[PDB]
């Protein structure tokens, strides 16, 4: 009678207003249990770290409502007045942040995240049953640079295009560029991907280049795995080489989840006594595929995220940060071999190095588990083998997480003890029931037992408290 | 003493803590300029709406810092306990929204968006080249159905697939499911689609059913536009007929930007030969397409919200909001038959309705530009007798956005008015022109050019005052 | 160097130049027994023929054993100064045959047979996964034009292509352009064929023209069974409205077995005022396909064939030989369609005609098993709607082959009634038993056991007495 | 019909059986002036040949005129009764003529040519897109075991197909198979092929056969080379380690244009502890893909003449043949190598040889043209090393032609000096010309020069009168 359905109107509208902690305590919960568990523990997976405040706090802004399908150009849509000065902003800082003329690069900034990104660019590019290289899955590439095998085919990229991949010689851990370049011939490639997700060495984007314009195709980077280190300018840029490159925001870029694909323009080839000229229409193929091509509409709220990162990105404190992420690289590495273990290519180049078990019977699936118990999380990644996938022989740290809480040589080589001593675990339940019986099993006397949660129990507690002593950015602890 | 470095990293430290409104101003005043442009003005976009505070509260949460590759039960990456809970929940709430026994169907809430749950299904049950038919585009289907021309394949639907589309009758506006039978025998789709963007009336799942089977296809419903209207059960629901049900979390369902893939399991075919059964492998393949197939590490903070929205969807002043939503529906469609406009289909079943303006000289196209320099958004729509694309006859109102916001049948009365207004601006100053006058042109007189933008000035006040009088859900203030 | 360069070498040497009738008793017997059934027999086989001396006379000659691979242009063997002859002769008796000015058209006289030469042009036109329209198999249609299944795709052309057909209406026998305009707008052929196996009406090249170039395809003209009767003159030619014929050299047109692809070249169409030209490059790619993209070695032998074949084509004996196949045509389905049989689309057009056996309770699998027994040669081919084959309720009779021989309409009738008896036989043989007998339940009692294989064995008689009263075209008794 | 037309009836009843000599004195003509040619020339080219009189009397036979659709027990026409003779008769003397046991091997002898059969094969095991691997085209390889450039796919196999070459030794000049072996594992063949078309050395099937194996893949031999020289015992038989072995007719078997396909059958499976048994399935597969799959009708008179040639590869005659062909291959390659020429990879164990004229300054493209001149059937090709390609380096040499002729040791080694006259005489009339080369100028020379064509002109009478001596296989005269 208070005007009709008075009551209910009066929630819903408050409903829509309410707080989380009150509308779903439920959910409210679990983000605080994750919260806290990334708090207190090491976090050594490559491909993790912590956003900053700034950043997270524009993915939750009402630009989450806006539907702006097309393109700074033309939208279908009206009222893009500001998701366009966004946009604009965006694809300006994305060329600044690795000093890009304008003249001859341009940006997409609507990939909803890293494969959606290298897809869309394979789309544009290569299109149906078109050939791919890249390097191996098992070798240190990525699934979306083309990954089947024998059997199956696992990837998108290796169903909706023809891909062969080029390897790492096993003696060394290094590419093989000089078979690269052999097979290259025979396979006619119609674009070369230059990227990787385990590998601790540059590329030899030079020399790939040449390969590239040999068979004349397009040599692709996927810097996902380095975006922040070459923005910061502590490593080799690709953007002297390719003709495209691609990446997520996330990782050592330090931003919210997305992915960007940055393409040459222009300025193409010239001819010598032909003298004609030749150029690019990578801008057009590529923001084609991308929309209607794949996309719906763009996220607008994440690409307000990589805009915050991205202006972060260029900052001193950037810069500086990730040094120290490169140096302790080194410094875990130097301890962890120091200790004994075996370190693939000897060390690194960058903010990741792999380990191989093998040479003291245990494999990266036991290892790996044996360590998340202890608050230690990682990679059971691929070593250069033929084994497989869940079940593998060699671990992947990477730093820059823990760098930016902080960690410093000293804690990293602290950090590389624990390690020393959940590896030191493994081994020994390895033997207190040495049979014949797989990872399944494994979780046994590590999940029940109790006198063998008892050693856990202890470096668990160590590791907790030694983690707790570091801040984490975010907000308010949430 | 130690100045010289550790002076840095106590920027560094504030930089990752430090509020947007400090890090970053510039992007600051565009997210708050955006939520003022939400505020006054009159939303009339069908596929937009405003998520609740408790949702966007999730989506700046410490989830978007976690890698968990794989699924629950076996992740690719340790640390995924509570991830796990969280995506958990979130396919239990999915399938409770929806009253689906959890016997005979599955989730997956890993989609990025609604494009992408698509091109996931069709990568998993039709294969590369396979046949699919879809709602032509111009006939209310969506581009992700299908969508090629005489020379171009645009959506990466018909590029990797073979599509062909089925039409609706131009003479009343409804689906000719007559022709589709027909054709359906004759092309051998693999898989049929029911759903639109652009559709005022509901589906006739029963008998798309029949014909689906009638050539062993797939029925697979894309109910995006009215995932909120079927889950509250103001409208018929697509699952009682259809193999696969995929949708976008945000529109109807007021979440945020995701999608979701509804699937069949059990058993199929009782095979009344002998007693021998027959299941679902639909799981199987989805689930693999979705990853590692198609995507990479999932947004574990978007999930986190469509939780959220998937509780508030529950509720009952979810399903008394969502009468309203259709409640308003008529009364603009009424009040705007009632003032002389033609209605395709003569009204609406759902939350939208499409304008045939043709029957006033003017198109979609300019009437679309003068509604929004007068803060209504609209979005112009192809339609039946002839498509010029961009370049319409008619318009696509919906109701979610306002009904939202409060707005009741009354106060949709004065904006079909307001509605009225400026298609009677439009008429008006097309005729003081050139009668070969391009469409840029048209946008130019009514640029800052003319005594007209007074007119509109007048008008858009008069919106914005009416609008600036309701509420607007959200965060209160950053 | 002992019983070799004497004996061994001895018989070499004659094993070389002895005949057939020596060399082979066994090959040379089966050759005579079948020369034999061919001349003792009536061959109402729509699509055979006996070819004249002069052509067989040149199929053995030297030209068997030369290797061209390539073209009067340039080939990649030596020696072809004649062959080169042979081939430019050939082809220029081509365009003479079919009035053709060889400013506006070109052959291609290499393709192995009918089959191949299509195979040849979709290669050359539509490319990988392009779209194909031809007509239903059991519609009229030839597998080459494409034929699949909701289960397989059949035929080469729907596998490496991708094809939908058009029908008849069951209901008169006709093409229903009508339909084909409409799908033709939803699945945007790249290729339409206007050609069948079992259709005895003229097409209407003039309509499939006009919605060949609406939905901007090719428009193909497959005239095999009525090669002749074009080039004679006695049928309108598809030359006039489509771009591209392809043929087989048997059946209407007496030849030797083999194929030829003829292209339109030469200003495809002029910009309405800019002077620029769009031409025809049909030439370019067709030649191409055939080699080095799809055959070896054109086989000279068959090429000196055809061009025999392709001279007598344009006598007035030729003109006259296939006037009185028109006519007995109709002589044929008069006298039995007087004796009360079904004839599809009510009579003849050309030199065929389609029984429909169905009001008769008898399907053409069983009659044509009978009348084979009595030294009369059919088709049982399907029917417009025959609710699935295995049951086809029709006969498809031919008359280029006896007339050939000399027939006349008088002898014709006599024809039409030793049929007339068959049938009836049929009846007979099946209205005992005249259950759910499957054909192969027929298929034996009928020959099989009951004795009265002494009724076919009356027919049979009187059939051979009738046939060997005829003259039989060819080799002097080979 | 009255005395009107009936006259020319008389005429066209002649026409029919009259003789090629006075039907078509053109063609007539050309065919003799054909036969002399071959008569007074050597022939050198590799895969020619001279058809025995009996095989050559049964293409032109009544067969020619038959339609037999289908397979022996299960046609889509009658009549076949003896047509089913005759092409089981062929299948039987098939698997004699290459001792395989019938409980194992089975064949198909309707393919038109040597490119259909393979063609079919791969349609039949690999389908669209699947991956194939052959000899690289200037290594060896046949244009139809794929061949494309970076720029675009050339034969049809590389372009329904996904293919890739492996290659030889350029510094030997034999078959790589450690890297054939090595690239199996990155790109997954579904089928490798062990066929040439210009290697002198025997193939290791042993060892294909083991990485076709390890990949799991399908090893097909293309012995169109050498199937006479298999059949007749003198070399290798890869029926010991192929599943498929495809062939044409001609060329080293003495026989008429056509191929056949033959195929493994019958088991090949039990493994796990019970006794599988899942035999093959390759009768099926490819039985269908060459019909209804590729072809039309068979080509009857071919298959006879075919059965013809079968017969006659089983003699003594013949196998003594052949042996005498590989000698006089020896003699050539030595009185070749004594005159101080480059042979490829020394000598030869079959039929043909490789010149390397590079070692002259002269290239195989000039001095194919010079030795053409002198009746010389000669013939340019690429060999291992040589960028060339373009500029060949090479002349392929053959045997079985002239063997067939009766020539023996001492008049093959007259014939190495005839050839020897030849290069010389193009190093000549190349001595003296520019520098920058340009074969265009070189053939322009080679014609007008007086002294050059009298140099010609007294050599190729030498050598006319020199081949004239010998005997010539074929029918009397024609
Ligand atoms: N009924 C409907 N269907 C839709 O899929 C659609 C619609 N409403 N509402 C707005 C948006 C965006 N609509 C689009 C419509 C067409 C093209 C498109 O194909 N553009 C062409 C232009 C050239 C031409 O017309 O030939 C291109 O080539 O890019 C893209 C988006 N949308 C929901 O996604
Ligand atoms: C024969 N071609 C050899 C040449 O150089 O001429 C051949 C064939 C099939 O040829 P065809 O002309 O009958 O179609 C197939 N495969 C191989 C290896 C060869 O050598
Ligand atoms: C000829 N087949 C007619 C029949 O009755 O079977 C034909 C062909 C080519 O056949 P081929 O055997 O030489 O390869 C191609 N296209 C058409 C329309 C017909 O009729
Ligand atoms: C039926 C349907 N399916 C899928 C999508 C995919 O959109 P997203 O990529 O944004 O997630 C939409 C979007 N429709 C938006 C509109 O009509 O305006 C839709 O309407
Ligand atoms: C080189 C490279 N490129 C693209 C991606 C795309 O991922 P996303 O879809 O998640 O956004 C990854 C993922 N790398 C993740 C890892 O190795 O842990 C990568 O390593």
């Amino acid at each position: 009678m208070a005007d009709r359905d008075a009551t209910l109107w009066a929630s819903h509208e408050k409903m829509l207003s309410q707080p989380l902690k009150d509308s779903d305590a439920e959910v409210y919960s679990i983000i605080k249990k994750e919260s806290n568990r990334q708090r207190v523990g090491l976090e050594l997976i490559a491909s993790e770290n912590f956003a900053s405040r700034a950043v997270l706090e524009a993915l939750g802004s009402s630009l989450n409502n806006k539907y702006s399908e097309g393109y700074p150009g033309q939208r279908y849509y009206g009222g893009t007045e500001f998701i366009d000065e966004l946009e604009m902003l965006c694809q300006k800082r994305a060329l600044q942040a690795y000093h890009l003329d304008p003249q001859c690069w341009g940006v997409n900034v609507q990939p909803y995240s890293g494969s959606p990104a290298n897809f869309a660019v394979y789309t544009a590019l290569v299109e149906p049953h078109g050939r791919i290289m890249g390097l191996d899955l098992p070798d240190g590439g990525h699934l979306t640079h083309g990954f089947m095998t024998d059997k199956k085919k696992i990837s998108a990229t290796s169903i909706f295009f023809e891909s062969m991949p080029y390897k790492v010689y096993p003696e060394t851990g290094y590419i093989n560029y000089d078979q690269l370049e052999e097979n290259a011939s025979l396979f006619h490639p119609k674009l070369i991907i230059a990227g990787t997700s385990c590998y601790s060495r540059n590329l030899d984007y030079a020399r790939l280049r040449k390969i590239a314009d040999d068979n004349g195709a397009y040599l692709m980077a996927d810097m996902a795995h380095i975006s922040g280190l070459v923005a910061a300018g502590v490593v080799p840029s690709p953007f002297e080489h390719c003709h495209v490159v691609t990446t997520t925001t996330h990782k050592t870029l330090r931003g919210c989840r997305a992915g960007m694909i940055f393409y040459r323009k222009g300025v193409r080839s010239v001819d010598p006594k032909t003298g004609k000229e030749t150029y690019y229409e990578l801008e057009s193929l590529i923001n084609s595929a991308v929309f209607p091509g794949l996309q719906g509409g763009p996220h607008n709220h994440a690409i307000a995220g990589v805009a915050v990162a991205l202006k972060q990105a260029m900052t001193t404190e950037f810069k500086i940060y990730q040094l120290q992420v490169l140096a302790n690289c080194r410094a875990l590495s130097d301890a962890l071999t120091e200790l004994g273990y075996k370190i693939v290519t000897g060390g690194s180049d960058n903010h990741l190095i792999l380990m191989d078990l093998r040479s003291k019977g245990t494999d990266g699936g036991r290892a790996e588990k044996v360590l998340e118990a202890c608050s230690i999380a990682c990679n059971k990644n691929t070593c250069p083998g033929d084994k497989s996938a869940l079940r593998p022989s060699g671990l992947r740290l990477g730093t820059p997480a823990l760098t930016s809480r902080g960690l410093l040589e000293e804690d990293f080589q602290k950090v590389a003890h624990f390690i020393h001593r959940g590896i030191e675990l493994t081994l020994q339940i390895q033997s207190h029931m040495a049979t014949k019986a797989t990872l399944k099993e494994f979780k046994e006397k590590l999940a029940g037992d109790e006198k063998i949660q008892s050693a856990v129990a202890t470096l668990r507690e160590e590791v907790e408290n030694f983690a707790s002593n570091f801040s984490l950015p975010g907000l308010p602890d949430f």
